[PDB]
DNA sequence: GCTCTACTCATCA
DNA sequence: GTGATGACGTAGAG
């Protein structure tokens, strides 16, 4: 009887992280690794990540969780990605971690400038 | 025996613009008068009239003309508007003519203030 | 901490 | 005189 990948104690798995996003990894074990494990909006993967609508949009790219909107159900279904799909993408796209920061910097001043 | 809107006399229609466009109007008459019946590209409608690509891609609100693409079969399709729909949509648009000159206007000044 | 689309230009198609 | 899409963004309206 298959173990999750963080604890490998418990046997039941998380039913969305197991089924819509294809880990092995309980429900507790999700809670305590938000790092890797946490569900982001497109809107959060956007702004945290500098992703793209092409990139977020691409059902190849990543697994997502679809939702009805939470401010009416005739808008836009939320769509939720989980945290280490979503960074690794970034960390490719941008150079790691460090990467990240420096595209951070770079659009800030921007703002800054814009004022 | 229907007549050609311009000259009522020929009662043989160019094909595009009778059967694409709609319009009553032989192909002397179409050539005689470009100010209304010229087709025009997808990017000439950008460029002349500042048109944008949800306007022209509302199949409601203009008739056009598919072709291939001239660079290569392999590119996106050629788009023709003729130019009394774009126009009219574009005066619409802008107010009319002065509207249009107006709008030239504000766009070479940030091409110049850039 | 919701999401799509719309409001100059290059590139690739 | 070819066209779609993607970019430093951001506001609306859904
Ligand atoms: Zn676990
Ligand atoms: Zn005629």
């Amino acid at each position: 009887a298959p173990k999750c990948i963080e604890c490998h104690i418990n046997i039941e798995m998380d039913p969305v992280l197991h089924d819509v996003f294809k880990l092995q990894v309980c429900k507790q074990c999700s809670k305590e690794h938000p790092e890797k494990y946490a569900l982001l909006t497109k809107t959060e993967c956007k702004e945290d990540y500098f992703l793209t609508d092409p990139e977020l949009n691409d059902e190849d790219l990543f697994h997502r969780l679809e939702k009805p909107n939470p401010h009416s159900g005739t808008f836009a279904r939320m769509q939720l990605f989980v945290r280490c799909e979503v960074e690794a993408f970034a960390f490719k796209k941008w150079g790691g971690e460090e990467g990240l920061d420096e595209e951070w910097q770079r659009r800030e001043e921007g703002k800054a400038h814009r004022r």
